[PDB]
């Protein structure tokens, strides 16, 4: 949980400065090599982050501009994750590893303004929005959690291990 929005924008910037800061020296070439210690390849991991913050921004700015929300989004059910990732990654396939940085730099920034624009009470009580559901304990910061400051470190730790494996056991 987060004490505040202010609290809740730091977490998410400094996990995502040190993510994209692990990509430093990892060369454009690179991007689609897979090392059978992690499951995906630098590409990727970041084209997983544009998938989820652009669904997930779109859910609200959809919802709330009278654009009915299905989620997790038209063609995918919830029981059809794998096949969503697949396509996160076709979409960003063609962008080199530069490129890529570009856009989740704007993205994560764009989420941040996003985040910027909602009140206390729209980000840490429930039933505010449609799209969050009406379940204890997820209220739109948890959703907002879920696919930012929490995948962010997940993810550090993932291209950290692919780095490891260029170089050793």
């Amino acid at each position: 949980e987060y004490t505040s929005k202010e609290e809740l924008k730091k977490t998410i910037h400094a996990a995502y400065l040190l993510l994209d800061g692990e990509f430093e020296g990892i060369d454009d070439s690179q991007k689609d090599n897979r090392v059978p210690e992690v499951d995906r390849t630098p590409a990727e991991i970041i084209a997983y982050q544009l998938g989820w913050l652009h669904l997930v921004m779109g859910w609200d700015r959809d919802e709330l501009a009278g654009k009915p929300v299905i989620m997790p989004a038209p063609g995918y059910k919830w029981n059809q994750l794998g096949g969503l990732y697949q396509s996160f990654y076709a979409a960003y396939a063609d962008l080199s590893l530069t490129e890529l940085r570009r856009l989740f730099r704007d993205t994560e920034r764009q989420w941040l303004d996003w985040i910027d624009t909602l009140s206390e009470e729209d980000l840490f009580t429930q039933s505010v929005r449609k799209w969050t559901g009406d379940k204890p304990n997820w209220p739109m910061a948890r959703w907002i959690h879920i696919n930012s400051a929490a995948p962010f470190k997940t993810f550090r730790a993932k291209i950290r291990k692919w780095k490891k494996h260029q170089r050793q056991a």
